């Protein structure tokens, strides 16, 4: 279990007091790599030190380099936002403005925080790092006041359709990050078969039912089924089998070496120990991941911190008249994307969107900046009689010398004289 | 006599620009010119109208 890196964190502070392993499917903070203080926990995802490489190396495809970022209370939030500021400084990107979003935020502080996003002009582009409810606020503030922004999102994000529901004016054209991952198939035809008269195991089926279809049991509610309606299986659905899979391994691994002469348990596996199941099985687990495309050959297992491996794929939000996410490339060890698929990247649309603090300057004048700013400057003219060497020089043409046309050289001045036509 | 320029990204920091001898700063940020026939105040705020100068008789031309 674990979802949010917040119920993850404070749930592993409780269980290493009595050595209980765990094991999570969708908690990517970079907090619990630390095995001094969570030295009882592994996960099926990679850390969040990955997404903010990915997400910095789109940005300089697009040489954006003027961008505002917004982030949530919290461990995910906190974490994600400083290695993002930390990876972005390495290739000469700034933050116009840093925003936060708390635990209990209402309508008029969502609008400030958009309002605070456009004090900005120049930064036209905004990196959220946020929880999946903080995005859909947002995104309904922006629709509110009729803002247009360029947004870069997270996983949090991801490719939720509950997001922009409603607000496809405002997310028309965003970018946003998800985990690589394959649907599986079996899960499908298992799902679509469920009805409330026969899942009672499940005592949370019957109100899903009712918010679903519109109905009450109290009756109209046997008319409808779920195979009639499309299903849209949902990004994570992997990581959760594979965490349940690698935990019937450990358990099956240590049984083996404990219990050689039975297949029911024995009287040495009968607590089950503890300390030794995660030191020893549950770390050194390694085999197909099951129900997997027959060409695919992912493995499940775990490196030295307990974590997964960092692979990611790249969507885009475009209207067809219907809206729907789009595929455009892929991060592992290096971004690629094919820019075809885009709607405004490609051509004839119009100039890709800007995101800069400084417009260059001009042919004879020089760049001017305070020692160790590397994004914005000041433009100063050249002296008439000087030529601009470099950026932050302008060099003295000469005596009886006229800087060149390209700025860059010197020519001699024609000398004068009395010529023999004149009125004198 | 000099006028601030802000340097975009920090408040605090500025350039200073000086002004022609014949320009007056009107705010804190920018500097105008007086009008001709007029020389800035000291004040560098208003204009004090140029005295009309011709040749003298104590003059040693
Ligand atoms: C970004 O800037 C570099 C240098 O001017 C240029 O070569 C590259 O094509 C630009 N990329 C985009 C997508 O604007
Ligand atoms: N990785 C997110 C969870 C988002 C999700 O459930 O997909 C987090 O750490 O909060």
């Amino acid at each position: 279990g674990g979802s949010y890196s917040d119920v993850s964190i404070q749930v592993a502070n409780l269980l290493r007091l009595f050595q209980i392993p765990q094991i999570s499917y969708a908690s990517t903070s970079a907090k619990l790599s630390d095995k001094s203080r969570y030295d009882y926990f592994a996960r099926t995802v990679p850390p969040d030190f990955f997404q903010a490489k990915a997400m910095a190396e789109i940005l300089r495809f697009f040489n954006w380099t003027y961008v505002s970022t917004v982030a949530s209370e919290g461990d995910y939030g906190e974490t994600g936002i400083e290695a993002f500021e930390l990876e972005a400084r390495a290739r000469n990107i700034c933050v116009a403005t840093s925003e936060k979003v708390g635990r209990a935020m209402s309508r008029a502080a969502f609008e400030g925080v958009v309002r605070a996003l456009l004090q900005k002009p120049s930064a036209r582009v905004a990196v959220l790092f946020t929880r999946s409810e903080d995005a859909r606020e947002l995104l309904a503030a922006s629709q509110r006041l009729n803002a247009s922004f360029t947004w870069v999102a997270s996983d949090g994000w991801g490719a939720l359709e509950s997001v922009v529901a409603g607000s496809e004016g405002a997310a028309e054209g965003a970018i946003t990050i998800e985990l690589a991952s394959y649907p599986i198939s079996d899960f499908a035809s298992y799902f679509q078969s469920l009805d409330p008269w026969n899942n009672s195991r499940n005592p949370w089926f019957r109100e899903f039912w009712e918010q679903r279809f519109r109905c009450s049991f109290r009756r109209d509610c046997a008319a409808h089924s779920l195979r009639a309606v499309p299903f849209e299986q949902e990004s994570k659905i992997m990581f959760v089998v594979n965490a349940v899979y690698a935990m019937a391994h450990a358990l099956h691994n240590m049984h083996r070496a404990l219990c050689p002469n039975t297949t029911r348990l024995c009287d040495a596996m009968r607590p089950v120990n503890g300390r030794r199941l995660y030191k020893d099985f549950v770390l050194n687990v390694k085999f197909d991941a099951p129900f997997r495309p027959a060409d695919t050959h992912n493995e499940v297992r775990f490196d030295r911190f307990g974590d997964g491996i960092g692979r990611y794929n790249i969507f885009t939000y475009l209207r067809a008249g219907r809206y729907r996410y789009q595929k455009v490339g892929y991060w592992a060890e290096g971004l690629t994307l094919d820019t075809s698929l885009i709607p405004w990247a490609s051509p004839s649309a119009g100039p890709l969107p800007a995101s800069r603090c400084s417009e260059p300057c001009l042919q004879n004048e020089v760049k001017s900046v305070q020692p160790g700013e590397v994004c914005c400057w000041l433009c100063i003219p050249c002296q008439p009689y000087e030529y601009r060497l470099d950026e932050f020089t302008c060099a003295d043409c000469g005596l009886g010398y006229w800087p060149n046309a390209s700025l860059t050289g010197c020519f001699e001045l024609p000398q004068e004289y009395i010529r023999w036509g004149d009125a004198w």
